[PDB]
């Protein structure tokens, strides 16, 4: 037969070997580089005179098509390590197979090594299966059942693995290579997957019985990095350990003895035969003791929040939600203190008088002084950006790439206001983040100097995080609203405009105006959900915000102006105070090039993409539109002084 | 110092930090002033407070030894040029400055008693970098100096031999002035880490109870008789020499004595550690430091009081009645 | 028997495990932490319970002590990397064994392995003999020799070595138990040492025969770190290959066919069987061929100076010195041109006029432009100190700061005058850029202003080349004198001012004044040795300059200020030109204030980096001097 093998370490090589052992021809072999034990894949490969390939992506179209030119019978998989997608495993008549290092379908995800020792499993072995777009879910061909002695380790087992694998295809290769073929379906019910392991996998609890970190130690002993602990500060590693099933009185974490070395855990104790201090050498269990400084027995301030332009909606919101908790400390900076005027006496506010376009050393300082920063000051008016271009790119972009500099020297956590202007005219029916491209139009129509002012920030931030290694977040408003809503004329960002403006009418009884027949759709958030998200990247659970763009909206909530306008005017009729404002003056059909300027391009649709929110921030908008109308317009007209 | 001087009627106080949790006692004092600052930021607002006062008390500065290996070029920006332009403020408005040098400016000086006057001082190749600490206050001392005699800068140096008593300074904290070496023995008692003496702990220090030094230190702002000006002044106290060894056994005999001592983990014992390990390569340590007092003595008639266990029992003592159970 | 036991990698391993099988109590084992195959010693110390430590040196005082607490019979070294030297090693009554991979005395140097491959020996072995102060030189107690199979690399010989060992130490281990041993002496006239490798030995030069490549690569195959050459600028490693005696006639080189691949080599075709391109994978070699872009057939700007301060001595011959040469180009930067006016039309010299005081911008600009900068502007002036510190601080600190982080910022080499008073009152006969400290007197002293500000900026200098990974070479003159005296009022760095002032003092007819007698020495030197070194530094062969300290000086020209005034005066009498001058007004004795009592440079560091030494004697420095100096004077 003819074969395009994908192959990686041992499994590799003793795959290709089994493989040539069986009669097979070897067109071309598929292998990665290596990182900075395990046989090598391309060197056998040389050896042997095969042709070797590591290219990053196979599923490219270029090896696609080189592939397809080779023209293989089968295909084999042994510990590929990149995953090959259907397009080129369809290039195979007699199909393709996959060598995995577990009893399928238990653990068909990566590492079963590992997790069949972390999870203190009595047996293992090794499955040929019959690829297909689920992961390791194909028809089982073969398979072979180990046993896992209690003193195996990873690799001892591994050896045991690859053993296994050899006899495994020495014995089903030659099947292959005719057309005698079991497939003994999978049963998806029986099923269990596991992911990749990352170091802190290895982070040993106490509270946990003797026997799973036994195992926790067993699993990932040298060569693999170890299961650690700390003693205080001092990080060091378990390379082997000892079971103790007598229990002891004593607390879980506790050190019973230093000779033997023998942590109390939640049921029996763990004595540490082996270990090491730090990047130290391994020594035992009671040197060991001796160099972390333990003995019998021994065990193993508030968030300060950066507000610039804090007098105003997400100002005012915010600072509400972060004193409600306990652990936050709030400095609000502005020109002026009314919006936020409650929070003035508060013993965990406070505020800070300044201006961003003439204080440059007193920001600084408190960007030094503080833990995060929330650069809330710009001008988001769509007219200014036509009006004063100048202007609004001198505060929008310069003033704030400051601020931006002060976080990357100072060290310091950005949340930073990007904004769903960004992706401009871009056609999808979600915009998403880490996705969509962004559409502006011509140099010529000069609206989009903010959309790409803002955009090229983002790009400044995200280069910092790359290079410099700024921690930062940025996050997308769409439309927020609720109580409190910032000034037409206001520099900060956060209120919808629109709303405001449409409420103003009704205050005003000014018309509403329908841009265009106010025929383009927008999505609107009740402010609870927004501070909420925004309360969830503050807290930064796991990190999981980190270099980060997520939009914040509500993608149920959609309407085109005409019907907000419809809404509102709904909610204002049957208001109690309705009767203290003049007759709706009707809605008014007014064409872009004369309320905006010259220059401008409308966007039909704004929906965002709200899958990062629910990643990062496992949030979802709750409040349904009629309940953010109703609440918005009422705190609204009640604000009014009437006379 | 605030406390000493709000005391006597006679002195307003501004306080200059990014912090005031560590002095917020003091916040609602008529006569103290909190400015909030940073001397590496602000430039003008600190110059503007050099012009307003008369007398200059530059304590900001990483002290830390650790550091002088492990972030040379940030020590001596802060330590050395941050200070000059402070310095050079107090030249051009004519204010008299009271500077904290270091006593490691000395280094490895071989005389019994450390003459401010007299005592030649010794320092290690230039491929011996923790050095860059003392030779850059040393520098500075002689810039200062050169200011006194050709500008008619009015100045007094001052160098405090292991001042300690109740609030020490964290270890990780930009301001002079408390031991670190009883701050971290009283901590590793605290935390229930070990007590590492390097190459043995053998080498002796003199330690000194807050009260005379800062009784010394009060007495060089009151500067009677202008006695003070032009004069470099160690405060320490000679009789209270002692090895870190010796401290930790004096600490641990406190510790061990003391009321609140059950809620705090066993002792983790004495580990003899080399010098290559704790403070990494190049490093070079002095094998005794004892302070010459008298110019003190000649210029502010002081002498200290404070007998060494009393000392010890009252710094102990103040920290743990401060952590937290 | 009870052994301290000074381990490392299989050799160790082995060494313990046998140690053990032969009834010996291991007290403790000295080993080493793993830098980024071998087996442990630590993790094997580990399971036996044996006591393991690893610093960096164990020849530390309390290490020692521990070692004699341990109280053994007999010390093993078995593969340990760090020098045990004697002080411990003598604790050991029954003696101490080192394990060593050559059939001594032949190959008694380090990595034996790879050399023995490299120079195609047909066999090596193991030894195990007594230690002492010379590398590998002791008794041999046992010895067990290999044949090396034509196939053999790297790896496969080692793994042969460690199987040797094991045998070696299984039989006579148990002897050394008792002292049934035979101690054979080492013939010292037939031994053969070799140092230690770096991968840029592993180049392959295709002049050379194929049977020396063939071994080449063998000697470094995989694990090791291969043996390499280029295609164009593209590297390339040869893991494995094959010699051809089939001649070609395509000279040395060449690619004689992709299939296989078959380069022409000085005697005999070597083909590459498997190699890499760059850090890629493994091929066979028609594969490599094709990836490196082989075929049938296929081979295998000025420096520019940047000198701030050029009008004066050390510009003058430093630029004459450079021009000489056909690679650099001279940028001197000063406010004035008169004194290197001869350079000015010289096509690879230009003279750029600038102030480092007031030009801020022009200064990084030029420096931005060039390669490496030699920043000579400073007051070096004693009087100066005490009479104006706050400029020389200025001028000396300051603006050479702003000139050394120029250089930071650019990434540019900075080639740095120190001076030799930064060692001040330092007690040592010879003052060591490495090892002798610096003293200076108290702060009321101010003369030390000088001496300190030059020392901080040595060491902010050195922390940018730790930290921020700063290029540079700090040089310390010592009373450098010729032709071209920089003025005794100028800010320029290298002029010895004693020589100007005798000189002066017998041109101006003005008395010598001997300040407290003028019996303090001093080492002076001629400016043809100290601008040979300086632009030895610039060249900086074998990058051995990089984060260097070197005294420039000449220590066997030592003379105080009274035996060269002598020696200037007999000189002067005896000139051409002397009628043109006025009596001499006689020597002077003066009190101190109207001091170092020997100034004599360690020269190692020069000799060391520039295979450096002064060649010029007193007599001919002094006579040139002032023979220049005299006929350079304005008469009238």
């Amino acid at each position: 037969m003819k074969t395009v093998v994908f192959a990686y370490h041992d499994m590799g090589c003793l795959g290709i070997e089994a493989l040539l052992a069986a009669g097979y021809e070897i067109s071309a072999i598929f292998t990665h580089t290596d990182n900075p034990f395990y046989g090598s894949v391309a060197r056998l490969a040389a050896e042997r005179g095969i042709p070797v390939y590591a290219p990053d992506n196979v599923n490219h179209p270029l090896w696609v098509e080189r592939i397809a030119q080779l023209s293989p019978d089968v295909i084999f998989s042994f510990y590929y390590r990149h995953l090959i997608y259907d397009e080129i495993l369809q290039l195979a008549p007699a199909g393709a197979f996959n060598l995995h290092g577990s009893l399928l379908p238990k653990y068909r995800g990566r590492a079963p090594l590992n997790w069949v020792l972390v999870n203190g499993e009595t047996e293992t072995g090794v499955t040929l299966h019959r690829m297909v777009k689920r992961a390791d879910a194909g028809a089982i061909v073969a398979q072979l059942r180990i046993a896992i002695a209690p003193d195996d380790i990873a690799i001892t087992l591994h050896h045991k693995l690859c053993h296994a694998a050899r006899q495994l295809l020495e014995q089903t290769l030659p099947a292959i290579k005719h057309g005698n073929i079991l497939e003994i379906a999978q049963r998806e019910n029986e099923a269990t997957c596991f992911g990749r392991r990352t170091p802190d996998d290895s982070f040993l609890e106490w509270h946990k019985p003797a026997s799973v970190l036994h195992n926790m130690v067993r699993a990932v002993a040298d060569p693999w990095p170890g299961a650690f602990s700390y003693v205080g500060n001092q990080k060091f590693t378990v390379w082997s350990s000892r079971v103790h099933p007598h229990a002891s009185k004593a607390q879980p974490g506790s050190v019973i003895s230093v000779a033997p070395l023998l942590i109390a855990c939640g049921d029996g104790a763990l004595e540490i035969v082996t270990g090491q201090a730090g990047d130290g050498i391994t020594m035992q269990g009671s040197q060991l003791a001796q160099t972390l400084g333990l003995v019998q027995g021994s065990r193993l301030r508030r968030t300060r929040v950066l507000i610039l332009g804090v007098n105003g909606f997400i100002g005012n919101h915010l600072t509400e939600r972060l004193l409600r908790e306990d652990h936050y400390e709030v400095y609000g900076l502005d020109i002026g203190s009314d919006a936020i005027s409650r929070f003035l006496n508060h013993p965990h506010f406070h505020f800070v008088e300044g201006d961003i376009s003439i204080h440059s050393e007193w920001i600084e300082y408190h960007v030094k002084k503080c833990d995060v920063v929330l650069p809330l000051v710009a001008i988001a008016t769509p007219i200014e950006y036509t009006r004063n271009p100048l202007r609004v790119f001198e505060l929008d972009f310069e003033e704030n790439l400051r601020i931006i500099r002060y976080c990357v020297k100072y060290r310091k956590r950005i949340i930073f206001p990007s904004t769903s202007e960004v992706y401009g005219m871009c056609s999808d029916k979600y915009f998403d983040e880490d996705h969509s491209n962004l559409i502006v139009g011509p140099v010529n129509k000069p609206r989009w100097i903010y959309s790409v002012s803002k955009q090229l920030l983002d790009r400044v931030i995200w280069a910092y995080g790359e290079k410099e290694g700024l921690q930062f977040t940025l996050f997308r408003p769409f439309n927020w609203m609720g109580p409190r809503l910032d000034n037409l004329n206001a520099a900060r960002i956060g209120s919808s405009r629109a709303i405001t403006q449409l409420i103003l009418n009704l205050v005003e009884g000014s018309p509403i105006k329908l841009i265009d027949g106010g025929k383009q759709k927008r999505c609107f958030t009740d402010i609870r959900d927004g501070i909420e998200a925004l309360y969830r990247i503050i807290e930064n659970a796991g990190n999981r915000c980190d270099g980060e763009i997520i939009n914040i909206g509500n993608p149920e909530n959609e309407a085109s102006i005409e019907e907000l306008g419809e809404m509102l005017l709904a909610s204002f009729e049957k208001h109690p105070l309705r009767h203290h404002f003049p007759p709706f003056a009707g809605f008014r059909v007014v064409e872009s090039s004369s309320y905006y300027g010259k220059g401008y391009q409308d966007v039909e649709h704004r929906k965002p993409s709200i899958r990062n929110a629910h990643r990062c921030l496992d949030w979802e908008p709750k409040i349904d539109m009629q309940e953010t109308i109703d609440e918005t317009l009422d705190f609204f007209l009640r604000t009014v002084d009437l006379t």
